């Protein structure tokens, strides 16, 4: 692919999805906690304040070194992010929406251009 | 209320704009030195991370910049539809998550 000689665009997108899935998993596990263990929901909420999901593996590595019970929370998120990605995430729907976004973007850019230059 | 799939799709749309600008820039370096230089200068004062805003600004800068913008738009759709290996990216996502799980585990107890 012209202009790429390190990571492929696929690998780049792949790493972004990985981190995105960590973030989904944290939102998932957080939800499940809110009336199954609000003591643990509060603690997760406290950890999120000072800890960023952005580099998700660094966030998880930090989370499981926080305490033994935080470590158990990390292991839950690891399991949930695996299950979500491999089982629930609608990959082909994602692809379809991206095509629609690109198609609609093309259309809108051209339409607004033509309209405003007249 | 935006779904994960939809959030992921918005990111991929902007990502494909980025890829298309990179592809187009590379081709211009080989096939049109002057146009390469105009794109590069435009790139010095306009962020591709702006996505469609960037394209809209490019379109209106001049007729030469409009040609750049139309080539980028064409390359963006053709790349995403014909060339980008969607199933490979997926296999790579799965592998990243598997390898990450294993490494996080190994490193915590070792």
């Amino acid at each position: 692919v012209p202009g790429f000689g390190e990571a492929s665009p696929e690998a780049k997108a792949a790493k972004h999805l990985h981190d995105f899935f960590t973030y989904v998993a944290v939102r998932i596990v957080s939800a499940q906690l809110e009336s199954y263990n609000p003591e643990a929901y509060m603690e997760l909420r406290e950890f999120l304040d000072t800890n960023s999901v952005s580099d998700g593996d660094k966030f998880l590595a930090t989370l499981m070194r926080r305490s033994s019970r935080h470590m158990n929370l990390a292991l839950r998120i690891l399991e949930v992010r695996s299950a979500y990605a491999k089982n629930d995430f609608e990959w082909d729907n994602m692809k379809r929406l991206a095509f629609k976004n690109v198609d609609d973007s093309n259309t809108r850019l051209m339409r607004e251009y033509v309209l405003e230059t007249s």
